[PDB]
């Protein structure tokens, strides 16, 4: 007996991602990560459908007042899509039109047999599945992110959508009702960190990183389904 | 085998909900969207049993602090709850007592044999249910909505709850610890926009819509179950 | 056939919680409540395993930005833990290294043979399970939480995170990058409040409550699973 | 008597430049600059000072540099806010743009005093009279703060000649986008000091709910007042 | 000649303060220390005539919307008021009516014959007034303050309204449209800190000091006045 | 001549004491406050204000206090910010701590003047002419608003000396901590004032990124000025 469990996979590149062994393809879709409206954010979990939606724009939304009017593309409101590695334009203004196409993730939304669970090593190593579950997939731990105004969203840990598969500095890309898309400054991602047993309760040690370290102390994580 | 799936559905009316096609009624209740304590607002999903609670308050909640002291209804504090058609009184003063009554929606939890979804056409269309899945009800794709300090809460757009099947301007009223409840200027709804496939990319046209055609670009959403 | 359907308990102690009635162990951990990065909050429900690391840290997570450049431990970031009865040193300084491992409570995650809810009362007596649901535990409505720049998080009430065993007027402990963690003025808890049914239209009347009479008002709660 | 060089900023509320009040001289005039919004922060200037006078008006006043030294302007979703004039709202209520926004803006004039200027309010329907010592340069009604999107904001000094506005208005701001529309929202909020009688201090206040012909019954008189020299 | 130049002082008693030597009083009034509508606040500088108002109220403004529609304490807003020594009641439930008479602090507003201003130690020792300069009073150097929802504002700290006469932990009371009045656990004063010169550019010691030690570690300050 | 005790800051963004602008005196010396951030919440002071030098720099130059009079001084997580100098960032990037941080902070004067002090602003790549009447005492560019930690931050009033800057930076202030670190994070923004042509004031307008190099052809001047005695 199939219950219609869900799991939500993102290839963070232009390419529709397989669903997982075991299971099957309800739709694909592009990446929405969260929307901004009147300043105030509100985020999709990227494990589940809601964070999978058929139809891109930059501006997915509209707003309603209590004089019965409702305005669309017509202020100065915010979405975040999770984006692919294509580069940043050398004048690094913002991108317009079908010049966006290359910057924004696909999703697939599938079916599953079983319960799907996220699980979180806070070291180097991959973590093993509980006993009696298997794999879907290895990742990165995503906890959360900012951007415009330091609003945002975030994961909930024992959610596949807490479990990136390419881990990336910047794996979200800002844009506006207006039809712009860029990368900002104050964009940051959080991840978890590596932690060692023995220096639980002691004093972290500060530390900055740079390119071909950053990994160095990004916890790693698996997708794991119940065996039926 | 019944393994206790839940779905929660929300009349927006004085009467209860019926249960959707093949789900049997657990309780009924007052639809609670959400609570805003010491300025922050915390919402519920409005397809989970926590926006269904057996007692309305305009004050649902209390605060303690460090000092083993608690407050009830003794500061600043609102609650908000999902509303009816009942229109404000002319004087558009704030409303008391047993007033309030007419305003506030009405929900029923649910317990459905199978996993339950929200898909979104974006469109004006109806989007079908996955293949194997069965419908439950067809409405609106609610995504946020903010009010007092401009803070809010959302849906998760894979609930139930991201699907209203009463479109409203303004689907919510502001209750305070005080015991007045009242429509305000600056409450809105965000809903999910109408987007062609063919311009999904292009700079979104701006509309302001009154009533008339206020759903000529509002997505259209079905929740849908898992056939067993 | 057993789904995989989890349930997470806290302990609000130093010792591991048992997993409730009918329910087998997956793993132990440290009862992780909210984290705060670039002063934006991010909760857990801790209902969820995402509630339960396996390590604690004062600084779980670190951020990345758009050139590449990851740091730890290097700002003024946050992390919240549901905390123990350890009463604060006289001196109410900041507690570091080992003397807070008594400070921080200790989970379960645990595998469930169906799904699981809670219902809460919104009064001083046990509300029931559903007809056809078996209890789990018994406990307070547990709400909203704010702490530093009035940032915080909560429990969806459907979830068994809204229902703690123990009531604490001050539930949670604050951690920075730096070391450090301890009780602050500033840190609120907020509970379902006691409605009474023939006055729940009524203007609420305020009360402020000392030791002795706090759960005079507090709602209770039960945690049900059910009967397969 | 020397000129120490005293400021006093007026604005009309109007299209039309308003005249240095009585005793000052003018310096220059320009456009009501209330508040700007960039990266969601609000940051206002005082209407009693020249820094709410600019002598050119854009939707988009301001640019933002990172620590990249990369500068943008216009390339985000950052607004301007202005004191508006009587102009009501296009029946369409759909956002202005270009040359159709010059209607909606105030002016100002940035005038020379030869003495300090301070507002007073009387927190009643009366006018507030001026201290000993001190001449009248206009009166008004008490205007404390202001809120639109986000429920950013900001206000003016209770001292200041810009707590003190010569027109009430329900709606006395206008929001403007670096895309370069400008419209009224339904968010958009003016915060008024209220008329308070002495013997109802201390007593709880009665809640009230006024509409159109009613409003200033319950808004607190100010006067800008100059010492005399 | 005489310019016009203004200073305000204030008692933080209920007796009204008297203008210092050298200048004349105008009039007396309550002591204004911030607003908070629509959940933002809006302070006062505590050395200007604006921090003083003839008429106290729970409520001492309304707000107006676009429909041309104002509300006057008909929501949950706030007023903030500089207060005297008066003690939290033993119940420490919220003052109403003439209750709330002994909590408040009184104003002088004095015209001036030249410029005032305000010079801080950084030290527990008073700071002398620049040559040419005398002084008005000597007292504590008030920086900022936050309450409900982390909101507040602050002093110039050119300005005399930066150096309070009497040290205060708890310098201002809340209040509400409803027509009540407490201190808050959240209710927070940020002071200038003591700093000698060789430790400038060193880690900071991190103390907490309770009563009897509270001012070791407060910056002093002086007002003073140019000479004519 | 009777001196009434007006005052002007002077900032150097760099290492070194500025001089009091002529015609005006020293009153003392100190550091470049900008603005600091407890209990999340940001508070500013006017740059052309003696409110924003300090005589004595520290990460932490502030402490707070409860309602159960306790204390806590540097035991939180909480900052300071504070105009800073041509220091460019370590290479590794990581915090900067102990006498390190003392090339990065910026010093100021505290200055007597005989007459009101006000800055005027271009909206152009020119200079600004003072008001007639009014002696220059330095030129500069328009320096408006900043954001850092949690977008939180403060900005200028356009008509005080604050406003503008003797030297652009797309990275004018250092971020420093409690816990005894300073540092630029990438989510530091400066906000200019922009260019504005006179045939362009209603127009939409045209959106612009610069790099190094181009960065101050879009940046307002702006004059500092003081009325002759
Ligand atoms: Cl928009
Ligand atoms: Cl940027
Ligand atoms: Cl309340
Ligand atoms: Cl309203
Ligand atoms: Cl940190
Ligand atoms: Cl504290
Ligand atoms: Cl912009
Ligand atoms: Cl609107
Ligand atoms: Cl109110
Ligand atoms: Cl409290
Ligand atoms: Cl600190
Ligand atoms: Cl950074």
């Amino acid at each position: 007996v199939d219950h219609g469990f869900l799991v939500t996979r993102h290839s963070q590149t232009i390419d529709d991602p397989q669903c997982p062994s075991g299971t099957k393809i309800l739709y694909h879709g592009y990446s929405l990560l969260y929307v901004q409206g009147n300043e105030r954010a509100h985020g999709q979990d990227l494990g589940t459908a809601g964070s999978c939606l058929r139809k891109f724009s930059t501006m997915p939304f509209l707003f309603c007042n209590i004089n019965n009017v409702c305005n669309f593309a017509s202020r100065n409101d915010y979405s975040y899509w999770l984006s692919t590695p294509e580069p940043m334009p050398m004048s690094m203004a913002p991108i317009t039109g079908e010049n966006i196409r290359p910057f924004i993730s696909r999703c697939a939304v599938c079916e599953a047999p079983a319960m799907v669970m996220a699980v979180h090593s806070q070291t180097i190593q991959i973590p093993p599945c509980p006993s009696g579950w298997s794999s879907l997939w290895i990742g990165y731990s995503f906890v959360m992110h900012t951007s415009a105004g330091a609003e945002g969203s975030g994961q909930a840990l024992a959610s596949p959508g807490s479990c990136l598969e390419e881990f990336r500095s910047a794996p979200f890309i800002e844009c506006h009702g207006r039809g712009t898309c860029n990368y900002y400054a104050n964009a940051y991602s959080f991840w978890l960190a590596t932690i060692e047993r023995s220096e639980m309760f002691k004093k972290p040690t500060p530390s900055t990183l740079k390119a071909g370290e950053l990994r160095t102390h990004v916890s790693r994580c698996q997708v794991c389904m119940r065996r039926t």
